[PDB]
C-alpha cells in the first residue's frame, strides 16, 4: 500500500520533470535565436559607427566631432552561450533522469 | 507540495515570457533607429553608392528574426497554461 | 522527489536571470553606440535639422525598457528563492 503511493507521486515527478525539460528547451532557442539578433545587429552598428569615423576622419572621428566621450560595444555573445549550453544540459540531465 | 509547485513553475515561466516580450521589443525598436541610421550614410555617400563602397568593405545587413522568437514566446505561454490546467 | 526537483529549478531560474542580465548589458551596450551614431549624423545634417528631416522620414527613437527587464530579473532571483527556501520544509 505504502510502495503503490510513492511509485504514483515518483511517477508525477517523472512526468513534471518531462515538461519542465521542454520549457527549458525552447528558453534556450528564444535566446539563441535573440542572441544572433543582437550579434547581426552590432555588425551594421559598428559598420555605422566606421561610416562616420570615415566622413569625420580629419575631426579624429565621430566622437572627437561630437566633443564626446566615446562609445564601444561590449560583445558578449560567448558568455550567453554558455548560458545556454548549460541550459540544454540541465534540460537533457533532467529528462534523463525522468526516464 | 505539488500543484503549488506546479503553479509556481507556471508563474516563473510566465515572468520569462514576459522579459522575451520586452527584450524581442527593444531589440525591434533599436533595429529600426539603425535602418534609419544607414539610411542616413548611404544618403550622405550616395556619390559613391552608398556607406559600404565608400568604406570599401562588404556590405553588413540585419537579420529580423522576431517571428521565430515571437513563436517562441507563444510556446512558453502554451506550457504555463498546461501547467495551470492540471 | 520534490526538494530535489525544486532544487534543480531554483538552478535553471538563476541561469535563465544570468542569461537576461547578460542579454540586457549587451542591449544597453548597443544602444549607447546607436545613439551616439543618431547625435553624429544629426550634428552632419545639422543645416536641415537632423538626419529625419534631411532624409524627409518619420524620425526612429528607442524605447529604452532596461528597468522593466531588471523588474522581471529581480522576480526571478524572488521565485528561484522561494522555491530553496521552500525545499526544505
Ligand atoms: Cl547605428
Amino acid at each position: 500500500n505504502l510502495y503503490f503511493q510513492s511509485t504514483k507521486a515518483s511517477l508525477t515527478y517523472s512526468q513534471l520533470s518531462k515538461e519542465i525539460a521542454n520549457n527549458i528547451d525552447t528558453m534556450a532557442k528564444a535566446l539563441t535565436t535573440m542572441q544572433e539578433q543582437i550579434d547581426s545587429l552590432a555588425a551594421v552598428v559598428l559598420q555605422n559607427r566606421r561610416g562616420l569615423d570615415m566622413l569625420t576622419a580629419a575631426q579624429g572621428g565621430i566622437c572627437l566631432a561630437l566633443d564626446e566621450k566615446c562609445c564601444f560595444w561590449v560583445n558578449q555573445s560567448g558568455k550567453v552561450q554558455d548560458n545556454i549550453r548549460q541550459l540544454l544540459n540541465q534540460a537533457s540531465s533532467l529528462r534523463e533522469r525522468a526516464t
